[PDB]
């Protein structure tokens, strides 16, 4: 493989490693060939967790196919659909080394604390037992480009398409003091989006419970942050910072942002 | 603390991250008081192992009273001083939360293996249970500016300063097949130097094992390795990847290649 170049930058147009020095995975910061390595040598299996409830049952069929397509080909995967409708969960193909599980997912306060509570759940009771690293995203996306190991950290959130290019001043942290997702108007290293996160069994099951159990305080309280789990999650990767950050090529809308040229490849989409 | 800039290489000329998205450690790069925080949080030690043997004992008070001005400055710091020489070693003052010991050592060809057989000796009993990391330069060096937890890492090696601007074909790796050191024209990430590597307590003891069991192979088959425990520290590097890279500022000779504009800060450099 290409010998790296010292006096070169692999990136002359963007940031690609954070204060605390944890990567920000762009296109043409790594080698695909030396990380599936290192990763294969390990037999890494990574969870996927994706919610499909009530109308979003809908994009199961075009999620998955993708996700066949580029979301870590040639390793382990594990799909796990939390749905309110195991019955409209499509039969797709999968390749080999890959499983798909449904769980059955049973008041508005419930429903926007459902994504941390119950991963937290099944992450201590045990996605523990049956994968390396678990990753979190929505299921109205659709994989477009290459999504693989390069993401694989003990903990990594992604940059928020619309915030990426913006102060913190802009940034939509919660900004009342009496939630616990409080962000003051002078702190905040970046703006992550609740639609892909993840990171080691372990990470994931930290960042939950403590989300989860910060909800419960706002609740309890009659508070409810700004954006939701979202708030949380970025209160969360402020003080316990990620190992590695995702670019937007990992969540962009391009209806909505179109293809600007920092972008070299759209991996994961919103869908229309 | 700044807010950090995604539309902003924190870099315009250097490569600050490897291809398998290990950090390069250049000034720019990090922000320290971030860095000190998480590793306070985790009341990290770092072990510093040093050579002083016969004449060199002479640079052992420039070497520790620059340590104590600019090496880990902050953080529990446990230097332990390898030397055939006990009563040449002198007492220097030590800032709280430090301490020094001193290690007794005992043919050329024991002598080449010495560093990594004594290292993999008391790595194993035990820098173990008294450091976090350990960290191993030599001896005939002098702190002159910041070296501190931006380094600390699982493992690490540091761009030797004559070959950084190099081709691989230039790099002087061990080049006979007949040498476990052995790497071939066309495989070569970086030039590593052996003076300045280091990482956890368990991949130093893994990589000086290697090291020191390599070493015994080469012996006993009638070669050595053409720069010695250095030549096997790169084919070390280059089957298992470094989690962060120095930049030269971290081994740097100002006598012999001056002090160029890539370089913002000379932070450990050779005495003349
Ligand atoms: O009724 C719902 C509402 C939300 N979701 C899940 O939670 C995510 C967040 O929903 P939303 O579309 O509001 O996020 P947005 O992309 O519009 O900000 C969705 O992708 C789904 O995975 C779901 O399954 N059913
Ligand atoms: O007689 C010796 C020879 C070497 N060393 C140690 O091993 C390192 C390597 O020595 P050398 O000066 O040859 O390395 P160089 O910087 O010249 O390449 C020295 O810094 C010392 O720490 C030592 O203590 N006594």
């Amino acid at each position: 493989y290409p010998q790296p170049k010292v006096l070169t930058p692999s990136r002359k147009d963007v940031l690609v490693v954070t204060p605390w020095l944890a990567p920000i995975v762009w296109e043409g910061t790594f080698n695909i060939d030396i990380l599936n390595e290192q990763f294969r040598l390990q037999n890494t299996t990574i969870g996927l967790t994706v919610f499909a409830i009530k109308k979003y049952v809908a994009f199961l069929k075009l999620f998955l196919e993708t996700a066949e397509k580029h979301f870590m080909v040639g390793h382990r995967v594990h799909y796990y659909v939390f749905t309110d409708q195991p019955a409209a969960v499509p039969r797709v193909t999968l390749g080999t080394g890959r499983q798909l599980s449904v769980l059955e997912v049973g008041r508005w306060q419930d429903v926007s604390m459902r994504r941390m509570e119950m991963i937290s759940d099944f992450s201590e009771r045990r996605f523990l037992s049956e994968v390396d690293y678990l990753v979190s995203v929505d299921v109205d996306m659709e994989f477009r480009d290459h999504v693989g190991v390069e993401i694989l950290t003990p903990l990594f959130g992604t940059l928020h398409p619309s915030f990426y290019g913006s102060s913190r001043e802009a940034f939509t942290y919660e900004r009342r003091p009496q939630s616990q997702a409080y962000i003051p108007k002078d702190e905040g290293d970046f703006y992550y989006m609740g639609a892909f996160f993840g990171g080691s069994v372990q990470e994931v099951q930290r960042l939950t419970r403590a989300c989860h159990q910060a909800m419960m305080v706002d609740q309890a309280n009659g508070i409810e942050a700004v954006w939701h789990d979202e708030s949380h999650l970025n209160k969360y990767l402020l003080r316990h910072k990620p190992t590695k950050v995702l670019s937007p090529e990992y969540l962009w809308d391009q209806q909505l942002l179109g293809w600007p040229a920092v972008l070299r490849k759209l991996r994961f989409t919103a869908v229309p």
